């Protein structure tokens, strides 16, 4: 079976850089109902089903934002899957989201460091997708792909052993979305662990 490594939020309202491993994710999603829990679920659900028709603006902060799922499939391959989110001009509504996938990323690279730049004198800065791309190109063996089709994002995820079922249409996504939701709401810890286990990183 696969291994869920972490959920990483970059520049979300309340979390400039926050990584949650399995235990912390489950604990956070199961506990108190406040803004933290709610912002974390949005990030989790948005990385899994990046479909603006199924779900955001006030949950993010101005500029580049990321929500990433760091994983290891049953083949023992590390796969990072995520989305770059952006509040558009003519705000308080428009949010642009682009899904991406990274293969072959060395363990020495953590998601937060991956997507940020902290120059000696400087303060942390989030890289836009174009800079991330160039940065990963430079790394031997790393394969990066952005998607314009949610269906393509999901196809790769299925091929890479990240998601147990194939999501071919918007209907498929609605159904999956409802499944995830039924398991993420309710404050029952074991239901969360159970859904991540049976819906993600199969075989």
């Amino acid at each position: 079976r696969g291994k869920f490594r972490s959920l990483t939020l970059i520049n979300w309202n309340g979390f400039f850089a926050r990584t949650f491993d399995l235990d912390e994710l489950v604990t956070t999603l199961s506990g108190g109902n406040g803004a933290g829990k709610s912002t974390t679920m949005a990030a989790f659900v948005t990385a899994l089903i990046p479909d603006l028709t199924l779900l955001l603006h006030g949950k993010l902060k101005a500029g580049v934002c990321y929500s990433m799922l760091d994983t290891i499939n049953s083949r023992h391959q590390r796969v990072v899957v995520g989305v770059r989110l952006q509040q558009v001009a003519g705000r308080d509504r428009k949010v642009d989201i682009k899904p991406f996938a990274i293969q072959g990323l060395p363990m020495s690279v953590q998601p937060t460091q991956l997507v940020t730049e902290t120059l000696n004198e400087r303060q942390a800065r989030v890289l836009p997708l174009n800079e991330l791309k160039d940065k990963l190109e430079a790394m031997e063996g790393v394969q990066f792909k952005q998607f314009n089709s949610i269906t393509d994002y999901h196809s790769l995820m299925f091929d890479l052993g990240i998601i147990a079922r194939r999501l071919r249409s918007a209907s498929d996504r609605s159904k999956f979305y409802r499944l995830i939701e039924a398991s993420l709401y309710g404050g029952i810890s074991s239901a969360i662990t159970r859904s991540l286990r049976d819906y993600l990183l199969p075989e």
